[PDB]
């Protein structure tokens, strides 16, 4: 508490060093983000934690089976009715047939060359309706009766990668003619940065593209969204916001007479640059990464905040010229320096506990805003007390010079009793709605709104009829022994009651995971059905594969008519199981359609002497919401929870999105219950007063439920973002209400020492402050926010900031007043 005293001091007498020393530190800094500054864009990056159990299956997942495709999905849309007519079908094969043939990236790279194949000699899958029609435009007649049945019938229209397509996938509604969408889904195995390449050419040939009259498309590239989420210009956004500090901090910090001092104003905002830029550039230094966060809110934040002490500093210089004239300048600024440091300093330490304590959300870039808000606070800090401090020492010196309202303390401290009732049942009555909070971070907000992916999301939620698919990753399982291929198969009698094909059938019609799961286990014994004389035609006398050019009578069944059996007996086991599979995953599906290769050649991580992994696809119902999504996530997680004798999970593209909402409930009440109790312990230690700092983390917790009810009631969703937003207002709450609880605690000893009278004193003293140097300070800081280019900058910081300043104030000027005298 005396440090600051004693760093005030010291830049009183030393301020030009202090000056200079600032300024070379800030040219220093200033120089290291010029140089050394990097940007964090990737999603995966910026929400996806790299120590989480979703993320390592991901890796595992990409290792063994590859990444998932690179999805570039388009709508077409009809908004006011039926999308399809010959003219749209005319101009969309045209467009269609380019972009997958003939759109060059740039190094001649086209969809060719980065295109999915299910086969070394397949073609390019192209999930699309043109596909029904092996992309040849249909007659000006029949394409109507022909797409509906091939809509019906899939199998009867088989595209030229023999992959049937589903109406589910392909259209809006399964009556195809009156579908007001229809939806293009292109796949890239090719992750090189030449799929990056030619996803931009794709992405600025859609954005050119001249769609018919009536129409409208919205699409989607893999990389579309690092491009759009962090594509945001907001210079003016930060000028205009420090123009209005500029302006309300000449008018709040000029002399009691009645005269402007423009360098305090000047040099406090000075101060706030230099606090962003040195804690940026100190980041720097050990390789942390900015992020979009810290561009947009992060110089509105701190301007909110790091203006405050100036004006408590300030006004309470001013406070000493009348009291106290005979004290110099130099012993008025120290003076006021000593008893505003214990409220600063745990205002202050209450500011960077918080955000510490923000930093646990395992989400990187609210980690790195938490993170970067903690080193700004504290270069805030140090500068308000050395370098506004050398300032205001070097101005008052240079320019000498000599020298509601208590009414509402009085009416309001009347109606005490009344006070605490309206109090006391908002905050019982905010407690109902706490339930009613709703978790998610809606995606159409997270990117600008006038983005083309704000039109993409509200078609995926309002045309796609699929989910995104889910794979069940079997690993380390010895499938050679006719046990443990039990625990998998779902089409034989002896499988197990809780095999993985029996299990999840039941959870289609109980669970997001509603589509047929993809056996290969399945298939492979099917495969070798003597039934199917087509399939697993071995050489007669000799254990060789059959040619497919070989004729009949010429090879044999791998398996006896009397040796397969539906109940497992003859099944192969050991190195039989092996020997056939190879086989089977080798065998094309023209013949016989039971061939494992084109839908199992890499669902399968295998070698000559055992299955190291392998993966069942499913997907889940179409998602439409945030609830939808948290949902299908929860499903995955808990199936695989429905194996314990296997080490398998279930992958999802989507799944690293969703970790956090797993647990995001007790987490919010684990960090948000930690920062009270670490406001009462902080509290403690300097008001000295155990029953203050009870009622001062009484009165936070009051305001913290107010405004967990109000983002219930405001439409603000519980994530991440809301969590650290909600845990920094818990801290911004406590400066609402330091000042107050500590002068009511220390009194000088000419005032009453009556309960009633030191709550008039402590309004009496920092009434004015609170009100001038936290609400209107804050409250100009943040305005701009609700401006933002992306919403979530307003939804969730805004909103939640303008909320609890609003809550604050009236629970430390109305109810704070009242929880005082009495109690
Ligand atoms: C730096 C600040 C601005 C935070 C950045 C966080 C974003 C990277 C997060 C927030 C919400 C996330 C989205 C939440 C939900 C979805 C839906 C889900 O997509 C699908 O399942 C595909 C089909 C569909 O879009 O519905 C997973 C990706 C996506 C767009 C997420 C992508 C990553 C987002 C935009
Ligand atoms: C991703 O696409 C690139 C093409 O853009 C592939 O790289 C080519 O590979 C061939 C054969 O090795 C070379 O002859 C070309 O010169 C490469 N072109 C470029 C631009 O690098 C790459 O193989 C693809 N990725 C995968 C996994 O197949
Ligand atoms: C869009 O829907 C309206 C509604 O019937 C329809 O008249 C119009 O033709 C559609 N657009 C096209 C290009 O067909
Ligand atoms: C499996 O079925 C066959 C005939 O269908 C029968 O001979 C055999 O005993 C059955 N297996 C077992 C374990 O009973
Ligand atoms: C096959 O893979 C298994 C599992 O990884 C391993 O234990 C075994 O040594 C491998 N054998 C050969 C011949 O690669």
């Amino acid at each position: 508490a005396n440090l600051f005293t004693k760093v005030g001091q010291f830049s009183v007498e030393n301020p030009y060093k202090i000056l200079i020393t600032t300024v070379f530190s800030i040219f220093v800094f200033s120089f290291i983000i010029f140089q050394y500054a990097t940007l964090e864009t990737d999603p995966i990056n910026l929400w996806v934690s790299k120590n989480s159990e979703k993320f390592k299956e991901k890796e595992y997942f990409d290792d063994n089976f590859g990444p998932f495709y690179r999805t570039e999905q388009i709508f077409v849309v009809n908004e006011t009715g039926p999308v399809l007519s010959y003219e749209t079908l005319h101009w969309w094969f045209d467009v269609e047939n380019f972009i997958t043939e003939e759109l060059q990236s740039s190094e001649n790279i086209g969809y060719q060359d980065l295109c999915f194949r299910p086969t070394e000699d397949s073609t390019c899958v192209i999930e699309s309706f043109t596909q029904y029609f092996q992309g040849a435009l249909p007659n000006k007649d029949s394409w109507k009766r022909e797409l509906q049945e091939c809509g019906k019938f899939p199998v009867n229209c088989l595209p030229t990668f023999q992959q049937p397509l589903k109406t589910n996938l392909l259209f809006s509604d399964d009556d195809i003619l009156n579908a007001h969408a229809f939806v293009v889904t292109l796949l890239l195995t090719n992750h090189t940065q030449s799929a990056n390449r030619w996803e931009e050419r794709l992405e600025e040939y859609l954005l050119d593209l001249k769609v018919p009259e009536g129409l409208r498309i919205s699409f989607n590239t893999e990389i579309s969204l690092e491009k759009e989420l962090n594509n945001n210009n907001d210079i003016s956004t930060v000028a205009i916001s420090y123009l209005m500090m500029f302006l309300y901090a000449t008018w709040a910090l000029r002399r009691k007479d009645g005269k402007t001092r423009l360098l305090l104003g000047i040099s406090g905002l000075l101060i706030v640059l230099a606090s962003i830029v040195c804690a940026a550039g100190f980041l720097t230094l050990f390789g942390l990464k900015s992020t979009l966060i810290i561009a947009e809110v992060i110089p509105f934040l701190i301007l909110a905040i790091g203006i405050d002490n100036i004006f408590l500093i300030t006004h309470e210089y001013d406070r000493n010229c009348e009291q106290k004239p005979e004290y110099s300048i130099d012993q008025k600024i120290i003076s006021a320096i000593g008893r505003m440091s214990p409220s600063i300093l745990m205002s202050l330490l209450c500011q960077t506990g918080c955000f510490l304590i923000a930093a646990f959300v395992t989400m990187p870039a609210v980690h790195n805003f938490a993170i970067y808000s903690t080193v700004s606070v504290i270069f805030n800090g140090v500068l308000q007390l050395t370098a506004y401090v050398s300032i205001l020492s070097l101005y008052e010196k240079r320019s000498n010079y000599k020298q509601f309202l208590k009414t509402f303390y009085f009416k309001m401290l009347t109606q005490k009793r009344l006070i605490i009732i309206i109090f006391s049942a908002w905050f019982f009555t905010s407690l109902v709605f706490l339930p009613e909070i709703q978790f998610g971070l809606d995606q159409t907000l997270a990117v600008p709104q006038d983005s083309y992916l704000v039109d993409y999301f509200k078609d995926v939620y309002s045309f796609l009829n699929v989910g995104p698919p889910v794979y069940m990753v079997v690993k380390n399982l010895d499938l050679t022994k006719r046990q443990n291929q039990q625990k998998i198969c779902g089409k034989f009698t002896t499988c197990e009651r809780d095999s993985l094909a029996n299990v999840l059938e039941q959870e289609r019609h109980r669970s997001t995971i509603t589509e047929p799961l993809a056996n290969w286990l399945d298939d492979y014994f099917m495969f070798l059905n003597p039934q199917n004389d087509q399939c697993c035609r071995l050489k007669k006398g000799t254990d060789e594969v059959c040619p497919p050019s070989f004729p009949s009578r010429r090879c044999e069944t791998c398996f006896q008519q009397g040796s397969w059996n539906y109940n497992m007996s003859g099944f192969p086991e050991g190195k039989d199981f092996m020997e056939y599979l190879s086989i089977w995953i080798n065998a094309p599906s023209d013949p016989c359609p039971l061939g494992g290769r084109a839908p199992y050649s890499t669902a399968l991580v295998y070698n000559e002497t055992s299955v190291s992994a392998s993966v069942f696809r499913t997907a889940h119902h179409p998602l439409r919401s945030q609830k939808d999504f948290i949902q299908a996530y929860s499903d995955g997680v808990r199936i695989s929870s429905s194996f314990p004798e296997l080490d398998m999970f279930a992958y999802s593209p989507f799944y690293i999105f969703f970790v956090q909402y797993q647990t995001l409930g007790p987490l919010t009440l684990k960090l948000i219950g930690s920062a009270i109790i670490l406001i009462f312990f902080i509290s403690s230690v300097f008001l000295q007063n155990i029953r203050s700092s009870f009622l001062l983390a009484l009165v936070v917790t009051m305001i913290i439920v107010d405004i967990g009810a109000l983002m219930a009631l405001l439409g603000i969703s519980l994530n991440a973002v809301s969590l650290v937003n909600l845990i920094i207002c818990v801290g911004l709450g406590v400066e609402f209400c330091v000042h107050i609880v500590r002068s009511f605690t220390v009194v000088p000893s000419e005032t009453k020492k009556d309960a009633n009278s030191r709550v008039l004193y402590s309004l009496n003293t920092i009434g004015e402050s609170v009100i001038k140097g936290i609400t209107l300070t804050k409250f100009i800081g943040v305005c701009v926010l609700a401006f933002a280019q992306s919403k979530i900058f307003d939804v969730f910081y805004f909103r939640m900031w303008f909320t609890l300043i609003i809550v604050a104030a009236l629970h430390a000027l109305l109810f704070l007043p009242a929880l005082l005298s009495l109690f």
